[PDB]
Order: C-alpha cells, then sequence, then structure tokens
C-alpha cells in the first residue's frame, strides 16, 4: 500500500551506493597506479650517490617533505569521512518487516 | 629516498578504499534483497480489499508510516556522508610527481 515513501527513499540509498561503489573502484585503480609509480621513482632516487646531492636537491627534498605533510592532512580528511560511512537502520528495517508480516498474516497472505 | 612518510600514508588510504569498496558491495547486495522483499510484501498488502481493513490495520499503517519517516532521516544521514566521500589531492600529487621527475632528470635517471 502507498502508505509511505519508504521504497523510493531506499531506492535512492541503493542508487548512491551503486555510484559510490563504482567511484571507489576507480579511485582504487588510479591510486594503485600512482602509488606504484611514485614508489618506483623514490627507489631510483634512493640510489643516487649522496656525494651527488647538492643545494638544489636539498631544496627539492624539503619541498617534497612539505608536500607530503599537506597530502597527509588531506588524506586524513578522507580517512575520517570513510569512518562515518548502522545499528539504528537495521533495527528500524527489522521492525518494519515484522509489521508487514503481521499485516499479511492478518489478511491470509503468505 | 626516505625523505617522508608519503608512501605509507597513501598505502593507508588505498587500504581503507579497498575495505570501503568491499563493504559497500555487501551493503548493495543486502539492500537490494531487503528492498525487493519489502516491495513484494507491499504489493500483496496493496491487494487486500479495503473492506477488510479495520482498526488494527489503521494502527499498523500509521506505525509503518512513522517508521518510514525515521528511516528516511537515517538514510539522509548516509546520503549526506556519501556526499563528502578531490581537487586539492590531485594538485598536490601532480606537483609531487613533477618534483620527483626533476630530481630524476638532475641525476641522469629515466
Amino acid at each position: 500500500a502507498a502508505i509511505s515513501n519508504l521504497i523510493p527513499k531506499l531506492g535512492e540509498l541503493l542508487t548512491e551506493e551503486f555510484k559510490l561503489h563504482k567511484g571507489v573502484k576507480k579511485n582504487i585503480e588510479d591510486l594503485g597506479k600512482e602509488l606504484e609509480s611514485m614508489n618506483a621513482a623514490l627507489i631510483k632516487i634512493g640510489e643516487v650517490p649522496r656525494e651527488q646531492l647538492d643545494s638544489q636537491d636539498k631544496l627539492w627534498a624539503d619541498e617534497v617533505r612539505e608536500l607530503s605533510y599537506v597530502i597527509e592532512d588531506v588524506v586524513d580528511k578522507f580517512l575520517v569521512q570513510v569512518d562515518g560511512i548502522n545499528n539504528k537502520f537495521k533495527g528500524l528495517m527489522k521492525r518494519t518487516t515484522e509489521l508487514l508480516k503481521k499485516v499479511k498474516h492478518k489478511h491470509g497472505i503468505a
């Protein structure tokens, strides 16, 4: 019965979950590649003889460090968000299911 | 070079993305089933002759409506969260990549 808008709202939730799932998959693929490339660069850089590092290298190292700090803070914001993304939802849906079963039983519906 | 903790932090981000991806997949499967079951129940309930609805049906309908309102508010909280889950991240990583390329070029590394 068209008692409420429960179904569309759950539809909306399912829709955004599909979208989120697909977006995270893209993020994962992109990040895995970026991480692998950056890690490979750092490995080769790590092989440069210390004697060949000069004032420009020091400037670049410090800029890379500063950048890593800012990237961390941004990543932390993502990490915290993911920490939000439930017990109350499950309880409400369970009660709702129980009530629908009562209604069906009352009217001889399996 | 072990200049920074950029790599582990990106590793941590990738790890939580994997976990989030797998969790959303489970949510999607569970919700699709729940939605389908509830929608099927509502269809059969919607076929009950109006003449057979009494005081107990009215009580149950109102409780289902109230429940749908609370479920909506909870779902909205999820929807808003997903709305958070980035331009700044991409700019920082691009600059970081550029600096690593400068370092490699400086030292005759491809």
